[PDB]
């Protein structure tokens, strides 16, 4: 269970999304990476989750 | 269902891992990003999956 601090905000389309943490779950047997993303902000969307998906990778 | 071409190889610790594709599944209702990673190469590990996890984010 890999944990990454983000501490970055995204104000996309008027939605405040202050990022908190990214909990990465890597499973080498199914070739799958699962990413839990905690944020303290307004309603999140699929476009915003890809942004925090970019940020989590840039921090490791 | 987002699909990203990778076409990059990783020879970490003597394991050839030629990357093929990354199938991203974003779920805004559980704050989870699921990543399927197809590769044509030797045995993959958790360290190698994080590398293709970095590459998939860098391509979008």
């Amino acid at each position: 269970p890999i944990v990454i601090d983000l501490n970055k905000t995204i104000e996309r389309d008027g939605r405040k999304v202050k990022l908190v943490r990214a909990t990465i779950t890597v499973d080498p047997e199914t070739n799958t990476i699962t990413i839990d993303i905690e944020y303290e902000g307004g309603p999140i969307t699929k476009e915003d989750l890809l942004e925090a998906f970019k940020l989590a990778a840039s921090k490791l």
